[PDB]
């Protein structure tokens, strides 16, 4: 048992609910948020830009003294960061940037970071501005991810046409 509330369960492991990450992440604490990075942690828009945001910019002065010593993230790579006071620890994860040409097969190999933790909250990744569809990284979500993850959508008609898709 958990403190996620309000979630529709699509599987044994995947729940979905329309939220701001950042609201729910102020409410539950969770063990681990899931960020939508990019590979150089620069925070300034979509998801990462709203939870930076409400870290007080915390997110950004710790990412980058991580990326000053170890360099970028590859696409399809993650690190474990603070959660500052959203959360006990951020999962940054890099997903395909389609606006930027990257391989969406890549998708499946940034979901694969989520199986090493037994529970998050975490957005659907390459969605919003990384211009992935949302459909798809769904299905990828599901097909890959083993541990229970909590989907925020903040798209409320988003969420819908999620749910009423789904197979
Ligand atoms: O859910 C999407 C990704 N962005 C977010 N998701 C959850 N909480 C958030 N808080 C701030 C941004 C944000 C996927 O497509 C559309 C709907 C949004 C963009
Ligand atoms: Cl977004």
């Amino acid at each position: 048992v958990n403190s996620f509330s309000g979630y529709l369960k699509l599987t044994d492991n995947v729940y979905i609910k329309n939220a701001d990450i950042v609201e729910e992440a102020k409410k539950v604490k969770p063990t681990v948020v899931v960020n939508a990075a990019n590979v150089y942690l620069k925070h300034g828009g979509g998801v990462a830009g709203a939870l930076n945001k409400a870290t007080n910019n915390a997110m950004q002065v710790e990412s980058d003294d991580y990326i000053a010593t170890n360099g970028p993230l590859k696409v399809g790579g993650s690190c474990v960061l603070s959660g500052h006071n959203l959360a006990k620890h951020c999962l940054h994860v890099v997903g395909p940037n389609v606006n930027k040409g990257e391989d969406i097969q890549l998708l499946k190999s940034a979901y694969e970071n989520f199986n090493q933790h037994e529970v998050l909250l975490a957005p659907l990744l390459s969605a919003g501005i990384f211009g992935a569809d949302p459909i798809h990284s769904l299905r990828v979500c599901v097909d890959t991810v083993r541990t229970n993850v909590y989907l925020a959508v903040f798209d409320k008609n988003l969420y819908d046409k999620l749910v009423s898709s789904f197979l």
